[PDB]
């Protein structure tokens, strides 16, 4: 089961977060700035198969229900992105991985001098994006070694040093709505 709790936010706009029982978690957000709420591990794993069923996942404007986490060096941001709202994420095209009946798009970018889990940083995103929306509602897997051995095949290595590891709500100056149970 889970272990850890995600209550970020850079505190633009109202971000209303709840720790419920085991795995579940709600949020509600009104003009917000950013923020990355959700349940998971606090040290992520490359061959972890993680489970959710998002309740309810209606962003008005930007929002991604992702699995998310971070390693260190190097220092990078990863995304396997099931669903958004008006924005699909992008970045520099460099391949597809198909997992748990989707289709996803690989994506890198670089973010300079940007806000990161060490404050402002250079730092690589790796991004997995589903090529449509995920069902919501549904009991979904996410077999994350599935895309981290797609990712090597690109040169795409993550760092040696884990962070956290959590299915993730994020907003972008945006308003919205999800509940979300993880195992």
């Amino acid at each position: 089961t889970t272990n850890y709790w995600q209550d970020w936010t850079d505190g633009v706009g109202t971000v209303n977060a709840s720790n419920l029982a085991g795995g579940q978690y709600s949020v509600s957000w009104t003009n917000c700035g950013n923020f990355v709420v959700g349940k998971g591990w606090s040290t992520g794993s490359p061959s972890r198969v993680v489970n959710y069923n998002a309740g309810a996942f209606s962003p008005n404007g930007n929002g991604y229900l992702s699995l998310y986490g971070w390693t260190r060096s190097p220092l990078i941001e990863y995304y396997v992105v099931d669903d958004w709202g008006s924005y699909r994420p992008t970045g520099t095209y460099m391949g597809t991985v198909t997992s748990d009946g989707g289709t996803y798009d690989i994506y890198t970018a670089t973010r300079v001098n940007a806000p990161s889990i060490d404050g402002t940083q250079t730092f690589t995103q790796f991004w997995s994006v589903r090529q449509s929306k995920r069902s919501i509602g549904t009991n979904n897997t996410i077999t994350f070694a599935n895309h981290v051995n797609a990712w090597k095949s690109h040169g795409m290595n993550l760092g040696s040093s884990w962070a956290y590891q959590i299915i993730a709500t994020e907003g972008y100056q945006s308003s919205g709505y999800a509940n979300v149970t993880v195992w």
